[PDB]
């Protein structure tokens, strides 16, 4: 595609997100870049407005898929960069097991050189002293993720399916089943891929000099699922 080719070396990002989870009121800025020759991210998060009233790591997926490593084989099947520079909008209910759901609604574009992500997070039906609202969740992430993709012609787009798995710290496991759908903002054609998979692994960390709330993130992601 011809989006491929705003690809090909580091690229700047920044990410907005305004959040509501049962009536608390929060926003994160991030900064980073993404390299997906090497389908790396790296980004910092900062929590800019009141307490953040859930754990950093159930944020991770909402806060580029555009960055995913396809392998050169794969190329034909990458709706994320085919969309650019126009862009995406991401969309995904998040429900979190024997707890409440976020819904998300994000725009993904280029706004000159740097690939902007713009989000809207709604969270309703979470317990007082659940794992989320009662902060139970450890600061760190399981690997590997399995994105499941498929093609949504009708919308001209993909849809999506995954399970992640956040650590509890009673040593148990806090599941978060996503439903994922992309539709394209511009009216150039973009690639409907057949069915595969994005392999992600993300890790979290502290910048030491920090003393706002934050989340430091690195990430590689590499698409898989079709053999040349
Ligand atoms: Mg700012
Ligand atoms: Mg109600």
């Amino acid at each position: 595609s011809k989006g491929e080719e705003l690809f090909t070396g580091v690229v700047p990002i920044l990410v907005e997100l305004d959040g509501d989870v049962n009536g608390h009121k929060f926003s994160v800025s991030g900064e980073g870049e993404g390299d997906a020759t090497y389908g790396k991210l790296t980004l910092k998060f900062i929590s800019t407005t009141g307490k953040l009233p859930v754990p950093w790591p159930t944020l991770v997926t909402t806060l580029v898929q555009c960055f995913s490593r396809y392998p050169d084989h794969m190329k034909r099947h990458d709706f994320f960069k085919s969309a650019m520079p126009e862009g995406y909008v991401q969309e995904r209910t998040i429900s979190f097991k024997d707890d409440g759901n976020y819904k998300t609604r994000a725009e993904v574009k280029f706004e000159g050189d740097t690939l902007v992500n713009r989000i809207e997070l709604k969270g309703i039906d979470f317990k007082e002293d659940g794992n989320i609202l009662g902060h139970k969740l450890e600061y760190n992430y399981n690997c590997r993720s399995n994105v499941y993709i498929t093609a949504d012609k009708q919308k001209n787009g993909i849809k999506a399916n995954f399970k992640t798995r956040h650590n509890i710290e009673d040593g148990s496991v806090q599941l978060a089943d996503h439903y994922q759908q992309n539709t394209p903002i511009g009216d150039g054609p973009v690639l409907l891929p057949d069915n595969h998979y994005l392999s992600t692994c993300s890790a979290l960390s502290k910048d030491p000099n920090e003393k706002r709330d934050h989340m430091v993130l690195l990430e590689f992601v590499t698409a898989a699922g079709i053999t040349h």
